């Protein structure tokens, strides 16, 4: 049970197994997706849909539904942020590359991943580093961060990011982020077109959209 917030302005999905074609999102009630500019990690050789290709966001586009790109690459012992600076720079330069390739434009963010609950201090030590070095790369107006509510709070007031897509990891039971654009609300329970998906509502009427 959220907190009434505003309630929700559309459904964006996303997953990693596969890609689904545009017809099948939109009979899942959805009004667009939140892609991968990202590879496949070590273990993930299955993620089919990573990263977004050209002629998947071609067909997105034509159909009407709104597209977001978001970089995630490692997970948990890997993950990304872990390498604070450095890691930031290559993954952002990687992110950008990914995102040019899928046809996305140079006025469109990418959302960078915090999939974790992570401490003060490593925010301070790695996330800011990390989120500091993305900003470097494709500048803060483009950065967003995908993270939990408490992480959202950290960066706003440091300034680091444009754009957040709160996830659930470390955040208070019902509540929203009132900076959020975008809200992760439910993991891996359903399936589209045979691919499970996360489900994501969205919070304000600018949250990232290629168009
Ligand atoms: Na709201
Ligand atoms: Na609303
Ligand atoms: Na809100």
């Amino acid at each position: 049970n959220l907190y009434f917030q505003g309630g929700s302005l559309g459904t964006l999905l996303d997953y990693a197994a596969g890609v689904i074609p545009a017809s099948q999102i939109r009979a899942a009630g959805a009004v667009g997706a939140i892609r991968y500019v990202s590879d496949r990690r070590p273990g993930g050789a299955w993620m089919l849909g990573k990263p977004i290709q050209l002629s998947e966001a071609r067909d997105l586009s034509g159909n009407g539904l709104k597209i977001v790109s978001c970089y995630q690459y490692g997970k948990g012992s890997t993950a990304d942020w872990l390498g604070g600076a450095s890691a930031g720079v290559q993954h952002a330069r990687r992110g950008s590359e990914l995102h040019a390739a899928a046809g996305g434009p140079t006025s469109a963010p990418i959302y960078a991943s915090i999939d974790d609950n992570p401490s003060y201090e490593q925010y301070k030590n790695q996330i800011v580093p990390y989120l500091r070095s993305w900003e470097s790369v494709i500048g803060h107006q483009r950065t967003g961060v995908y993270a939990n509510s408490k992480t959202i709070d950290w960066a706003v007031n440091d300034g680091l990011g444009s754009y957040f897509w709160q996830h659930n990891w470390g955040s208070p039971k019902g509540y929203t982020h009132p900076a959020a654009h975008l809200h992760q609300v439910e993991i891996d329970k359903r399936k589209v077109g045979g691919v499970g998906v996360d489900v994501n509502q969205i919070l304000k009427p600018q949250f990232g959209q290629w168009a």
